[PDB]
């Protein structure tokens, strides 16, 4: 900063947060539920081992991973989640094989005090089944061994083209094989047994399991405990005492000197000239909206994989395009186009903060970065296509294929290329910011914090390394939930708040210090408080008690920093028409209105409805997390990047008219279509399934016996009537930007 002090203080935030990453990966490591060495059966024969568990984990990553269904509730929703259908089916196989050698009959054919005496023998056996003090053994009973090997045949038939199971495979939306080799089936069933055994086993000393008795399961007695509701109400106190103290600290710092700055009659951005490196951004804005159209079309294709079969009113080509591939594409291209629009907006604003001046050979660097981004997208999608089609031996699929985890499934070579592209954009950022801190001035307060936050976003992406493939599941989900604790909570939030502060300072609708306070707030809440909200999702996958104590109180802390609005766009907008050129910026602003609207709809109401764990116990893995994702991601950041897209369209084609009249439809159709496919189809399905999962159980909500009750069948067939409206709105937005590019 003054003597390269502030720029050098960047390493200290990285070091503190990386010590916090190291110390919590250290506790998760070995604080995890253990993979035992070998499955010791009681008769005297051995079973499979950690090599088979690791290779079945790799085979499960090869077939889609969390894009078929889910393990422990995090993932996909149109297939039964492996941890609960296996648990319920293993339980029903055990009751059949326990009624066999005692009565010879079925389960439900017996009376209820007999079912209760077998369930109390079940809780005499399942609440104590461990190793030799993490000694690697099982001591598995032969009755449980015959039950696991009997329910093993079901999943050997679910992926081996069984002709009697077309009533289940496409009804669960898979391709006819999904895994052609037989040892791979034998290892994927061993992996499923381990994940549903680590649920069905109490923790050492305590009476709680390793995943805190994850499904609602009365037949094993999985009722959520006392400290669950205690820490839930503690989290509610933390949420309420966070919002109020932030409003109190905002109100007791809004006491300005009433400066009242006058708005100039022109726009200080358009008064300066245009570099060719600015004029070379039409290709970026084409790639942004091209990937957006690709993403909505793919989304309509997974919509038809949800309602109907794999043939699409003809003959099926889904043998080359399964459900996991189109969901990976929908998920990765969504994150990619949302990130590239903001990356383009940042590289737009970066020379203009520098008085328009540019570094040496800038347009060529912008072009190499552009072709690098298109190359990484196409290679990642080709790797996903080659990996799901089993055109890859199980050795480079982790490196050069679909990795298998939501939002991180890109291959490690393509992840290295994406990290290198983000560092090259970092280079173009420091080449635009440096020249503006080397000048003698007094604006060193906000800009050093902005440098540390941009350095943090990317230099915490060194955490996309430091995990291999052959790792434990929960350690990975600590790291998978570390990614999305910054991939949306970081430079979508913090970058779009500071870019919003730059826009509202240039329009003069902020006091140019509340922007600083907000930026300072949205900076510090994520650089100092960015670690521990991961523990609101890891509490259901391997906590101990001080981990649960930190993760309930210290993970509700991410709710509060969002909205500077309410203090603009109701009074300042009331003071509108001061400047004539605002009629060109009516629509970019409208997006900034809608940004506020789904922030009181996505996270403002449905984010704390689903946050505390006794709420989260019955819903994690149901159709209320996509309710949160769909409303939250396009509802906030899907409008932030198209408002900036629209805004840099009006700043690179100023002579080209923005052609309104259709853009009102493209805006006021997109939001309403998103609200129609969110409030009318997905949320009622989630509440009826939620009522059935608290009534009957978690296994029941994902079964095909329940999802084909012809009410929620017609309600997801009626999902389509808002989706076509959203596609029409997106189509009109796309044609508007293409006609603007001329
Ligand atoms: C309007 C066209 C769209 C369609 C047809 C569509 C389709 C879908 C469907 C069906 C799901 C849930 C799948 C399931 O229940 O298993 C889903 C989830 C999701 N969609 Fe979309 N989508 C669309 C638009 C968008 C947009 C604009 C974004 C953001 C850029 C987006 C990002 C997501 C995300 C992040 C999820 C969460 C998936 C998960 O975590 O399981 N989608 N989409
Ligand atoms: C505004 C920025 C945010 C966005 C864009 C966002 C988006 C998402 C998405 C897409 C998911 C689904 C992850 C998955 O695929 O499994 C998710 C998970 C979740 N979010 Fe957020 N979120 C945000 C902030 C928040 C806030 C502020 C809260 C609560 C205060 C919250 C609570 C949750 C919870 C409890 C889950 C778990 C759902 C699951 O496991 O599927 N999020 N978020
Ligand atoms: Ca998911």
């Amino acid at each position: 900063g003054p003597y390269r002090r502030l720029w050098f203080t960047l390493i200290a935030v990285l070091a503190v947060t990386f010590a916090l990453l190291g110390f919590y990966g250290g506790e998760v490591y070995r604080q995890a539920p253990p993979i035992p060495e070998e499955v010791a059966s009681a008769d005297g024969t051995r079973l499979f081992g950690r090599d088979d568990i690791l290779d079945g984990q790799t085979a499960w990553q090869s077939i889609g991973g969390m894009q078929l269904g889910s393990i422990w509730g995090h993932g996909a929703y149109q297939a039964p989640d492996w941890t609960a259908d296996w648990l319920h089916r293993e339980l029903m196989a055990w009751l059949d094989l326990a009624a066999r050698d005692a009565h010879g009959r079925d389960y439900g054919q017996l009376d209820a005090p007999a079912q209760a005496a077998l369930r109390e023998q079940l809780k005499a056996e399942y609440r104590a089944n461990r190793a030799d003090a993490a000694g690697g053994k099982l001591t598995l009973s032969p009755r449980r061994a015959q039950a696991v090997a009997q329910t093993e045949a079901y999943y050997d038939q679910l992926f081996s083209d069984a002709p009697a199971l077309h009533r289940s495979r496409e009804n669960y939306a898979m391709k006819e094989n999904t895994l052609p080799d037989a040892n791979r089936r034998r290892q994927m069933t061993h992996f499923f047994f381990w994940t549903a055994w680590a649920a069905g086993t109490e923790r050492e000393g305590t009476s709680v399991t390793y995943t805190n008795n994850w499904p609602h399961e009365p037949l094993i007695g999985n009722h959520p405990s006392s400290e669950n509701v205690m820490w839930s109400i503690i989290s509610v106190v933390v949420l309420l005492a966070g919002i109020g103290l932030l409003i109190w600290a905002w109100a007791f710092l809004r006491g300005k000197e009433e400066d009242e700055p006058p708005a100039p009659a022109r726009d200080p951005l358009t008064t300066f000239a245009l570099t060719p490196s600015q004029r070379a951004l039409g290709k970026y804005l084409f790639l942004v909206v091209a990937l957006f159209g690709f993403q909505v079309l793919l989304g309509g294709f997974t919509a038809h994989y949800t309602v109907e079969g794999q043939k699409f009113y003809g003959i099926d080509l889904s043998q080359w395009f399964p459900y996991s591939l189109v969901r990976t594409w929908h998920i990765q291209s969504a994150l990619f186009w949302i990130a590239t629009g903001f990356l383009a907006a940042g590289l737009f604003l970066a020379p203009l903060i520098n008085g328009g001046r540019d570094p040496k050979y800038q347009k060529a660097g912008v072009d190499i970065l552009f072709w690098a981004l298109v190359l990484v997208v196409v290679g990642s999608f080709a790797g996903n296509y080659l990996a799901i089609a089993q055109i890859m031996p199980p050795d480079l699929n982790f490196w050069l294929g679909h990795q298998g985890y939501e939002y991180v499934d890109l291959g490690r070579l393509w992840q290295i290329g994406k990290f290198a592209g983000i560092c090259f954009w970092l280079v173009l950022m420091l080449r635009g910011i440096v020249p503006a801190l080397r000048t003698p001035g007094g604006d060193k307060n906000l800009l050093a914090l902005l440098t540390a936050s941009v350095g943090a976003i990317g230099l915490f992406y060194g955490a996309g390394f430091f995990y291999g493939e052959r790792t434990h599941l929960t350690v990975m989900e600590y790291w998978r939930w570390w990614i999305v604790h910054l991939w949306v909570e970081g430079f979508f939030a913090v970058f779009a708040t500071t870019a919003l502060a730059f826009i509202f300072s240039t329009l003069g609708l902020v006091s140019r210090r509340m922007a600083t306070t907000a930026s300072l707030a949205s900076a510090s809440l994520f650089m100092l408080g960015g670690i521990p909200g991961t523990f609101h999702h890891l509490y259901f996958a391997g906590t101990t008690t001080p981990v649960m104590a930190v993760g309930a109180s210290f993970s509700a802390l991410e709710v509060v920093p969002l909205i500077v609005l309410g203090h603009e766009a109701w009074e300042n907008w009331r003071l509108k028409t001061r400047a004539p050129w605002m009629e060109n910026l009516k629509w970019p602003l409208m997006c900034f209105v809608a940004v506020a609207f789904w922030n009181m709809l996505g996270a403002g109401v449905f984010g704390f409805m689903i946050n505390p764990p006794v709420s989260l116990y019955y819903i994690q893995g149901l159709n209320t997390t996509p309710v949160h994702a769909h409303a939250a991601l396009f509802g906030v950041y899907g409008f932030l990047a198209l408002g900036f897209t629209l805004l840099v369209l009006r700043y690179i084609r100023p002579q080209y008219a923005l052609s309104p009249g259709l853009m009102k439809l493209a805006f006021w159709g997109l939001n309403l279509g998103l609200a129609l496919m969110i409030f009318t189809s997905l949320l009622p399905i989630g509440l009826i399934q939620f009522h059935a999962s608290v009534s009957e159980g978690m296994w029941y909500a994902r079964s095909e016996a329940f999802m084909q009750q012809d009410i929620l069948k017609t309600l997801r067939w009626g999902r389509t009537f808002g989706d076509v409206v959203f596609l029409l709105g997106a189509l009109a937005m796309v044609v508007q930007v293409i006609l603007g590019l001329l």
